[PDB]
């Protein structure tokens, strides 16, 4: 599942400072391997925040001049990001046992790490989120067989005509939305359809996951000569679709393919948009795709809107972009 | 041609063979990467760019009324809708959306980047397979801007003016407009067509570049990391530019997108490092420009313009013994409507 | 209070190029040195904003006019002509991230240079180590899209975006000749037939003040808005030098002392102080451990390389998770108590 650290990602100074650069997207993992040393599996495990802001909290079904109120069990909350609250976990292991852990947010960057047999090892990791944080409200709901976590737009989320007021005020805003006696039931169903292939937000427990997001490290060692390798480009004549290209449900293009030659080697990965052939429009979030003697063959991607054709080799296959949306229109 | 030559700070050779080259380019500006034995190559970012971004709220400019009695009371009702054409939508970019496209040509290759995708390789032919990381940078804080187009028909306003213009609103797909009582007054009569004086609000405010589908940003750079093998990297150091023989050929103006630009005359030995910078007015030891420009240079043929920030108030501009004072009006979200 | 350049910081190419990567945190000193040339202080010394643009002004003190509908700029039930009480304003400003300014100062044992978003490159010439690229990339300790600085006429505030916008107070910006939302300071009383009750809730800065308690103050030095977080990650080119390589071995673990024990830094950062008993200079050993698990370190500090030099040293800063944790440096241990996000308190 791990990719082989090239010639041409690493640098060998003359006082012997060995600078390596790792793109380690959210799964993804590098294999970084020095003479006589045990080869080590570098990977970017995690992208969170544990328990965000709690902003607005709208009512989907209003209740009860007397003050109105919400029902049971019935509001939708809002949570925002701080950027630079966001933990990026880099994971190092051989190859549980002598397994290395370092975190790091757009404000934390550099660490010192003891690799055991690569001595004392700088890792500076530049972190960049996958989501346009700015734009982005975690919309959730309250705990009763469902996905009830939804990753929003914020401007969607901020003119939902509903009643709404911050946790604590003892005041619905705009309660005459569902109220007047006129009463418009409850709205879980109406909010429920417009949410339909809408992202799910992973939240386990207090950490509010992010399903996008890489980080790149510049990896500083001391004393060493690095094994370096280089792939061969893939035979384009030997691919086959495992998985064809689908929605990776956080806006991106997922697929999976199967190769019968000879590895490991480079997959040839590239896209054009209707029209022009010569153009690559393919930007792959998927830093080096290969195919190794283990794995491999998972490449993502990013697409421009429209048609599109994905070719990886002579092994071509069709992909229709959907433009950008915050969200469907709520009444 | 406006494209520098790769210094010899920008790059270092490892003892196993490879070469790391460290490029910023900003939008329209290249940078030529020569190998001993290899034809010279021009790598510049040629475009900065969103297709079709998401459309957040419409304003109506022009109120469409039904006779009296998505309605507007008094009791005397009217049914109200926008006039055909009158509204002004407005768009948010996705800043992992964004596109930077790098194009790189002999004296040819294309590779777009974006905040989630970073790195390529690219078969550059007599440099073999070539490892290109850049890290993209906006010009615009994405965050804080709305594209406010007409149905120049659009502009980069700020949101915090964009959400509280005081027009109808609604949202593409809705039926009835939200405060629509904004653009009717009580008998009913219509406030009219506000274009007129939207425009007023929206002068010598950034105009935004729809090309198609693509949105434009004029703004913006790229940061790239060039990871080439078993070549002999060529290294040129440029000389300083002599103070003494600068002339302005355009002096300093707005760039129609929060910055100075200007070009200057060289009459003096080319190619040569412009010796650029800008002073308070009253603190004349510190330098307080701001170059987008990464290597302002004079070359053989081409050279000489010259891009930077200035901090708001009075400044003073030196291109060596060359000076022009330059008034930096302060930050704002817009006229009030 | 300078750390210095360590081995693996730097890389010396083949054609004389040495690459030299600094991480300069706000206050953060590095020294770099080459064999024969005196040593060099490497800093960021501010990260600011000029005069950045006004938002929404919020009015905290009714100034109603007299108690007598279809005019702009009135309280209706009787109706009073609603305005602002002077110097009673809290405005709002926003900060622009491509126009932040982060000054990098260069120094013996003296240069300056500035980035922002935007500007990233420059060339400096250091004198005695000759032109150096100078390649900063900037980072805001501050989510800024989600940052309002408050301001009344402690002067400032760095407010959620979120709790400033749905603030219950009558707004306006500035050039408008109404405030909207006015009634939420006029009340209005049971009517005595021939006249009817206005009431004026009274001047809010009070209940406003209350809810700004512990909330991180703007730190304003004249038109320069002040940010007390953040850093800058320079990629520095030196030509035709031999790079002085220095190694820190690490700190004895039990010749620690807490100086200052772990607070709250005022800018969501834990801060402390250590002092050393032990042989000088040597890097700190510091790491965090959080309820989730005992095995995995969870200090994220914004201290690039703690050390203990000869000329001082033993300040720590560090991003700790939410919740409960312990703080190590070596065998000296504190817990830390870690709130959680916040947009704000509920403002009345």
């Amino acid at each position: 599942r791990c990719t082989h650290l090239e010639n041409r990602d690493f640098v060998t100074g003359t006082q012997g400072t060995t600078r390596v650069t790792l793109v380690l997207e959210l799964g993804g993992c590098v294999t970084i391997t020095a003479e006589g040393k045990p080869s080590m599996d570098v990977w970017l495990d995690a992208i969170y925040q544990e328990n965000p802001a709690k902003t607005r909290e709208y009512c989907l079904h209003a209740k009860l001049c007397v003050k109105a109120a919400c029902e049971a069990k019935k509001k939708a909350t809002g949570h925002v990001y701080d950027a630079n609250k966001i933990v990026y976990t880099v994971k190092v292991e051989p190859h549980h046992s002598g397994r290395k852990t370092a975190s790091f947010t757009i404000s934390s960057e550099k660490t010192i790490l003891t690799m055991g047999e690569y001595g004392d090892v700088s890792l500076l990791c530049r972190v960049a989120s996958g989501v346009d944080l700015a734009q982005t409200v975690i919309l959730e709901l309250d705990k009763t067989h469902l996905p009830t976590a939804w990753q929003v737009h914020r401007d969607w989320f901020n003119d939902l005509a509903l009643p709404w007021k911050h946790e604590g005020a003892q005041n619905w805003n705009n309660a005459e939305r569902l109220v007047e006696v006129y009463n418009l039931g409850d709205q879980t169903g109406v909010l429920l359809k417009a949410l339909a292939g809408v992202p799910v937000a992973h939240i386990e427990g207090t950490k509010y996951h992010l399903k996008s997001g890489h980080v790149t490290c510049e990896v500083g060692l001391e004393k060493l000569k690095m094994k370096g390798l280089t792939y061969t480009m893939c035979d384009k004549t030997k691919f086959t679709w495992k998985r064809a290209p689908t929605d990776s449900g956080h806006d991106t293009v997922v697929m999976e393919v199967t190769f019968s030659g000879t590895k490991p080697c480079r997959i040839p990965v590239r896209a054009v948009a209707h029209g022009s052939p010569d153009v690559n429009v393919a930007m792959l979030i998927t830093p080096n795709p290969t195919i190794e003697n283990n794995g491999g063959g998972f490449i993502e991607m990013q697409l421009p809107p429209g048609d599109n054709i994905i070719y990886v080799g002579e092994l071509s296959h069709q992909w229709f972009q959907k433009g950008s949306s915050i969200g469907r229109v709520f009444q």
